[PDB]
């Protein structure tokens, strides 16, 4: 089963905020709403009930880079390739916006995410604006076409 659904979401949607809040509550083991809205791609994965169950986002720069962030899948829906489904969907949207390279930063603690990106062609790299090699952070990127 990946007969879940993918749809746009407002980063200001209560459902988005809830996934994000859960993401941040876990990382303990705001910012997306402010930005110019053209510059943000944000998506959700929904159960067949219609419950937002995962999400993620890409912030696009004017030189064709995109930064991937705020990716999370609710724990009860893991084990069945949703990260994959979502990731591909964010990439597809980034291409339609001429984005040529996706990069991301996550903590070294985030093993599931890190492996998901690796399984799909992201490769480790150095710090990029606006981060300074906080190590440990892990920076990754992938050429899209």
């Amino acid at each position: 089963n990946a007969m879940y659904t993918i749809t746009d979401i407002a980063p200001t949607d209560a459902e988005f905020i809830a996934l994000i809040a859960a993401l941040d509550a876990w990382q303990e083991t705001l910012d997306l709403s402010q930005l110019p809205p053209q510059t943000v791609i944000a998506l959700a994965i929904r159960s067949p009930q219609g419950e937002a169950v995962g999400c993620g986002a890409i912030v696009l720069s004017e030189e064709g880079f995109g930064e991937m962030k705020r990716v999370y899948i609710d724990p009860q829906h893991r084990g069945q390739q949703l990260g994959e489904k979502l990731l591909a969907a964010l990439e597809a949207k980034a291409r339609q916006r001429d984005c040529h390279t996706l990069r991301l930063e996550t903590g070294i603690h985030q093993h599931a995410a890190i492996a998901l990106y690796t399984r799909n062609g992201y490769q480790t790299r150095c710090a990029f604006a606006p981060y300074q090699p906080d190590p440990l952070s892990v920076f990754m990127e992938k050429p899209l076409f």
